[PDB]
Formats: structure tokens, sequence, C-alpha cells
DNA sequence: TAGACCTGGA
DNA sequence: TCCAGGTCTA
């Protein structure tokens, strides 16, 4: 899950548990949360408060409760769904915050790379995980200015480079790919050796597609479902990414698929220089 | 940068 | 065995 993914996530997810209040958390993989370290105090500290609001910050979700925040990263396999308390339990899930009503938050991931962390309100930005962030990239806080100043700074792949979150947040390995394509730019190359037309194309094309992704209630290639259950539609507007040996939809050209940034990585030959 | 941190599908 | 919408590390 990516910004457009978690944002739609955020969208379906808040009407259904705004104004509940927890009576019980349940964990059943405790690695999954890591602040306080102690999956017995985070369970007890939840209890009683309230769900006011449910933000996004790049990829993560921030639950604001009464008076703490709950910062939630899906990472590959994270999902969320309310369902009732009296209803079996589906497989892969960990956290469970039983609200007053009988209904039920269900934190269900597979690989159990989710993590969890719980904040009085005031502490949540200036505390890790959400205090080295990046600009969002739907926001005047992020210009071809900000992107300028970071890739002339750095001699690794542009595609590390929008990689990093504290550059921009919310891109994922699907939209890295998929902008860099759009703005005919090869992901391996340096990011200094982007010129300023190249650069101002790119911010622009990743805008664009964060956007459009968003609209479309993100990309679903895999595993990915808004809280619903319900599977996005961008991925039928995806032009590079796993499209490996298929031809380019632009101009014909098949898709190729490397390794970079030690990631996986789509791109057209023909298109991206 | 090759692995962790995990687990299921091709 | 190879791979994965995320992210740190030796
Ligand atoms: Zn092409």
């Amino acid at each position: 899950p990516q910004l457009p993914e978690v944002e739609t996530i955020r969208r379906t997810l808040l009407p259904l548990i705004v104004g509940k209040t927890i009576e019980d958390v349940r964990i059943f993989w405790p690695n999954i949360i890591r602040h306080p370290r102690d999956s017995e105090a985070f369970a007890a500290r939840m209890i009683g408060q309230t769900v006011r609001g449910l933000e996004r910050r790049g990829k993560f979700l921030k639950f604001l409760l009464d008076r703490d925040a709950l910062i939630s990263h899906l990472r590959m396999e994270g999902r969320y769904a309310v369902a009732s308390a009296l209803e079996p339990l589906e497989p892969h899930t960990h956290v469970v915050f039983c609200f007053t009503d009988g209904s039920e938050l269900r934190y269900r991931d597979v690989r159990k790379f989710g993590t969890m962390h719980v904040y009085a309100k005031e502490e949540a930005d200036r505390r890790p995980p959400l205090a080295e962030l990046g600009p969002e990239p739907l926001s005047p806080a992020f210009s071809p200015a900000v992107l300028a100043e970071r890739a002339v700074k750095t001699k690794r792949s542009v595609k590390a480079l929008l990689l990093d979150c504290t550059v921009v947040a919310g891109f994922g390995n699907i939209y890295v790919d998929e902008s860099l394509f759009r703005a005919g730019i090869l992901p391996g190359r340096p990011a200094a050796s982007l010129s300023s037309k190249e650069i101002e194309r790119l911010h622009e094309e990743m805008v664009a597609t964060i956007g459009e992704a968003v609209m479309k209630g993100g990309s679903t290639v895999r595993t990915y479902v808004n809280t619903q259950g319900e599977a996005g539609t961008f991925q039928h507007h995806l032009y590079v990414y796993g499209r490996q040996g298929n031809p380019c939809k632009r101009c014909g050209t098949p898709i190729e698929k490397t390794v970079v940034a030690g990631r996986g990585t789509h791109y057209c030959p023909r298109c991206q220089r």
C-alpha cells in the first residue's frame, strides 16, 4: 500500500469507526506493536478512548483517539476491516480493537510486517515514524524546487530518491516506476543527472499519477483492496509496473523488468531515457 | 546492497 | 526456488 491505497483505505474506514469507543484490544502478534513496546501497555491505554478521526500521512494511517493517536503502517500486506465481534476471525488477524457497540476493527497482515505506534496526539508528529517524513506529493510543500534540491545532493538512482520517504511521502514501487515512465526518465539514472526540465516533468507526472491513482481507488495488483474488500481500478492504467514482457501501451516495445534500488523495476527501454 | 522480518502464490 | 504496493541494516 502506497499513498493511493492507504488514502482509499482511510476514506472507506473512517465512517465505520468514527465515534466508536474502544473496549478492548487483542494482540495475537506482539511484534506489530512498536510503541509502547509492551503489547499489554498498548492495549491498556487504548481502552476507553473514542475514535475521533482518521488521517493519513504518507503511507501511514493516523487514528486520532481521545488523547492518543495510533500510527499504523500496513507495510506490504496490512489490511483493516470492520466486522461484528460475534463472527469468527479471518486468518492472519493479528490485532483486533473491540468497540463498545459490539463491532470491531480487525487488522490482518499475512506477512506480519505492519507496525503500530501509539503516542499522545501532540507527540505523534515529532516522534518516529512520522518525524522524519517528507512532504505530501499533493500539497504545495512538494515542488519541483524540493525534488531538485534533493536530486543534486545525491549520486543514487532517481528511483531510490523517489522511494525515499524523507524526500517525498507516499511513493512506492508501483507509482515510482509509473511516474518515471510518464516523465520519460529511466529509473536507474543518477538523480543528479536530471535536468531542470526533467525534474519539473517528473514532479508533474508524480503529482498527476498519485492523484489519478487516488481517484481510481488505488492499484490492486496482488492483495490490495479497500476496507470493503473492494479492489481498486488503477492497475488498469499502469504503463509499466508488472507488465514486463508485455508490449508498451504507447510504443509496443516490450516492457523491461530489472533490479534498481534493490527493487523490481519496470520501464520502457525506448520511451524512457 | 544482500539480507532481515514473514508467508503464501506461480 | 523466485517474488512481493515497505523499510531498515551490516
Ligand atoms: Zn514505450
